[PDB]
């Protein structure tokens, strides 16, 4: 009950962006995590437990598109951020499917991992492109943090 | 080691059902944690770690078809039941057989997160069409809640 | 005492093969967690988290193929490998729909649970088919291992 602890959700009322809130009710934000800048940053040095699932759905195929998920770590002294876990996903055929009436498609991608962070490290979990996320029911789309 | 801890897997000898077991090898169930209506209660106020895996299975795609699969908590204050994790697929774009080959298509979904949980709240983990799911191999199907 | 730990991570310059690395950014092998012939080694008996993400990628679809990623258990009392977590996935059918489709496809799998071990097991997270394993970007194959 005093671990650093952080479970996010994303905003469902942006449609197209991934804005990160902890005022859900099966949300949190405590013991020390702070979300500032659609990040979340840790507290004090330590192991924690990182992770973040994202749903993606598109209505047809008109695109090929490649869908990305990553969660990373950042620090003032750094070049820039570093990838701590990233998947990829294909949903769609170059080819423009033929028809009317398009089925929707779904994809989910969930991360997650152990590693070592600093006081002040910010994580961010992030997609590259927001507008195909699903976040029409809760528990689709969420970002966490757990010192362990 | 004292914490409540449960990792409970499918049920192999039933199809078509998702029934949660915690008598296999490598299955846990212990310092609390219960098994009741197939559902994981837990046994005191505080903070736990959730997470299930399912793996479905289709011979070909007769018709399109969705699959989801969701972690839920039956909250003993409130009596009402809602949804902390889920993610939905769509394994079969288009109906493609015809008279073709019908090959079996395999799709996985993992949820996990962290939650503040009150004693004797109920943790579910389902899926909408469990005539779907795969229990050939052990590991497949599995559902955790760990106290932290 | 502190808590065995291990994050490691594919290593991204031999293609084709899954080699995990513990000595790069970003990646822990401490407290007593050994990584020997590609296996994860636990030092005492206790309840681990056990973790491991893959992402495959292929173009062209030539042969339908099923990937699995698996994590197995193998002891020294039980000098067989026994499964723990395991994902099968299809990206493919037998050939391309018409003439030669040209786009990539990219398929991630995580798995993950509570598991109790015995001092000495030892963890293998492997898949079936290397080849297609992707490696192109730091986070995207990795294999973690943590005490509770």
């Amino acid at each position: 009950s005093d671990k650093p602890v952080a479970h996010v959700v994303a905003n469902h009322q942006v449609e197209e962006q991934l804005e990160w809130l902890s005022q859900r009710a099966n949300a949190l934000l405590a013991n020390g995590m702070d979300l500032k800048d659609n990040q979340l940053v840790v507290p004090a040095d330590g192991l924690y437990l990182v992770y973040s699932q994202v749903l993606f759905k598109g209505q047809g195929c008109p695109d090929y598109v490649l869908l990305t998920h990553t969660v990373s770590r950042f620090a003032i002294s750094y070049q820039e951020k570093v990838n701590l876990l990233s998947a990829v996903k294909s949903p769609c055929p170059k080819d423009t499917p033929e028809g009317a009436e398009l089925k929707p498609w779904y994809e989910p991608i969930y991360l997650g991992g152990v590693f070592q962070l600093e006081k002040g490290d910010q994580l961010s979990a992030e997609v590259n492109l927001p507008k195909y996320l699903d976040f029409a029911e809760s528990g689709q789309v969420y970002f966490g943090v757990i010192a362990l």
